[PDB]
């Protein structure tokens, strides 16, 4: 079957994990649990077609970035994850697209810009400014919660989508 | 507020009404009663944006092709719904898309193409033809059931999200 692997990337502390074991275990999770490098397969049925999820949870840190380039290399697609109550994760954005781009040697890379944690009340990025970003690099945002499990799906299903057009 | 102007269309029995109904009145019709032309808005906030829904659900036979005309001009995005129980239905998408063209002067306007009633057993459009087609119209296919509201947020949603890149 089809199988599409997607990468999730972005700031430590963003929600990464949270958004992925959403997806995969359906339950939020709390703790404080650094990631280093965590895989999920899934069998799903997504409009219709049956494929499977190999999804690949990295970490934020520099620590990681050598070891960013392997995976970035085989993702056919990104979650470029910040947090909306973190400005300082919305302006790291850049860095990891344009990481993404020099390493697959390309201008448009399947990409979704996901604004999380936005059942918080205190944001401190406008979803106006994050959807200019996101137009200005010709892909899809959207505003999710782990917590909620608001887009969550959405976020997802949207990313495999744009791999099938691209 | 930013004001989204969305027409639902596609064959007569196809399912339009139930989509646009269950997104906003939260139910689903199982009732035998055929749309002239109806009108919804709501206020909804999607990925953090408060915006206005403006839908018009319409009448697929060919009585209404001049009132046709003049509700696709003023569209900013189409719901292209066939059933996936239904071939007849997903071969005059081809009709109703290459009227919208016509219309809007437009070889690319906003469009999703949905494959509705996918809680049916009895499928006669496979998803990979279904997808072959959207994928030759670069448009994304989404499929959806009123019934048990499984993509129909989805389904509008991508919609409102190809009118903001366009
Ligand atoms: N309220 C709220 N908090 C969230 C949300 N998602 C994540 N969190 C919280 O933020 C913290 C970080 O979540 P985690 O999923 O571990 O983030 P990470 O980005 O993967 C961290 P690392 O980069 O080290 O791998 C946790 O306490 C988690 O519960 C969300 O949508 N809402
Ligand atoms: N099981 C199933 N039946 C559905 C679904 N959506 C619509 N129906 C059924 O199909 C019939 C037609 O639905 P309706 O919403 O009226 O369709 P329409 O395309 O708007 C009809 P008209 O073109 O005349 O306006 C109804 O009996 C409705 O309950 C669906 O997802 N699943
Ligand atoms: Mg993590
Ligand atoms: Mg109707």
């Amino acid at each position: 079957m089809t199988e599409y692997k997607l990468v999730v990337v972005g700031a430590p502390g963003v929600g990464k994990s949270a958004l992925t074991i959403q997806l995969i275990q359906n339950h939020f999770v709390d703790e404080y649990d650094p990631t280093i490098e965590d895989s999920y397969r899934k069998q799903v049925v997504i409009d219709g077609e049956t494929c499977l999820l190999d999804i690949l949870d990295t970490a934020g840190q520099e620590e990681y970035s050598a070891m960013r380039d392997q995976y970035m290399r085989t993702g056919e697609g990104f979650l470029c994850v910040f947090a909306i109550n973190n400005t300082k994760s919305f302006e790291d954005i850049h860095q990891y697209r344009e990481q993404i781009k020099r390493v697959k040697d390309s201008d448009d890379v399947p990409m979704v810009l996901v604004g999380n944690k936005c059942d918080l009340a205190g944001r401190t990025v406008e979803s106006r400014q994050a959807q200019d970003l996101a137009r200005s690099y010709g892909i899809p945002y959207i505003e999710t919660s782990a917590k909620t499990r608001q887009g969550v799906e959405d976020a997802f299903y949207t990313l495999v989508r744009e791999i099938r057009q691209h």
